[PDB]
DNA sequence: ACTGGTTACTCTTTAACGTAT
DNA sequence: ATACGTTAAAGAGTAACCAGT
């Protein structure tokens, strides 16, 4: 099939060695950084990176949010995953048209939040209409069309995973 | 042990199980942190969920009478044994007290020699045994918590790592 | 739908250990 | 000696699910 041609060519797979290499000559805090907002841009959650290239993930967890050390070799394992990763993502967004935990985006929260303020225990109608329009939020803070939000994948908001919140939201109220 | 003693643990978990939960939450929840009791150690012995009982503790998530009064009744069983332990498996846990004194001697020196290491030994060991209202002579009742020379030593090598 | 009770999952923190200057 | 490197353990936060209305 002609879509599915597109693997990687030896000319592009030497590219994404390459930024592997220059970013192990990069600061690692500076492109610790960079990685964890990737993370937190398409929720990826940390676990993910865990089971696919081996690191602890303690030490994952404190190289991102503190930067705790590590060892080139185990950086080089974090930014050819990351590298992989982008196109990845790249690829389930402009074919949309171990599963992961759905995550709720902090666009999406101030949307709920926001609606939490005026009603504690939405209707079907203002539930669904709320699904709309964080899927939107989700899909424009990854710079992509709100047409292909059913690239978000585990991270798609269902109308079911709206009422849960609103529920969960009452519970914390006490 | 003596009858009229096994009574009165059987009774105080009937008070305790006609309060308000979230009282005897606070009460249970600084009981552990005044002894620096893991919480894994009651959900070993009670068979009760990890986020359940921590919830339960810190928020006072619902809990049902019947597993309130498994964490009462281990409740009671343990301040009479830790209680015994003082008389006469679990991780160290710093306590409270002891890293104010640790703080104020980092402040003074960061990479302290194995003396002043061995003396804040002793005052947090006496500094701890205040805390729980008991003699400093009885400190090997600490157990697991009890402060050692090499404790205060990868304390003030991982603060030293943190300041980085 | 809803509250009440409940938890697998996820991640941060903690205390401790080993290794290379 | 001591900074660098590393993680098992511990516990809090999150999303979701069930039972009985």
């Amino acid at each position: 099939i002609l879509k599915e041609l597109e693997n990687l060519s030896p000319e592009e797979a030497a590219h994404q060695k390459a930024v592997v290499e220059t970013l192990l000559q990069e600061d690692p805090w500076r492109v610790a950084k960079m990685v964890k907002s990737y993370l937190q841009q398409h929720n990826i959650p940390q676990r993910e990176v865990v089971d696919t290239t081996g690191l602890n993930q303690s030490h994952l967890s404190q190289h991102l949010n503190k930067g705790t050390p590590m060892k080139t070799q185990k950086r080089a394992a974090l930014y050819t995953w990351y590298v992989r990763k982008q196109r990845e993502v790249a690829q389930q967004f402009t074919h949309a048209g171990r599963r992961n935990r759905f995550k709720w985006g902090p666009a999406s929260q101030q949307i709920l939040f926001q609606a939490y303020e005026r009603q504690k225990n939405p209707s079907k109608e203002e539930r669904e209409t709320l699904v709309e329009e964080c899927n939107r939020a989700e899909c424009i803070q990854r710079g992509v069309s709100p047409s292909q939000a059913q690239g978000l994948g585990s991270n798609l908001v269902t109308e079911v995973r709206v009422y849960n919140w609103f529920a969960n939201r009452r519970k914390e109220e006490a």
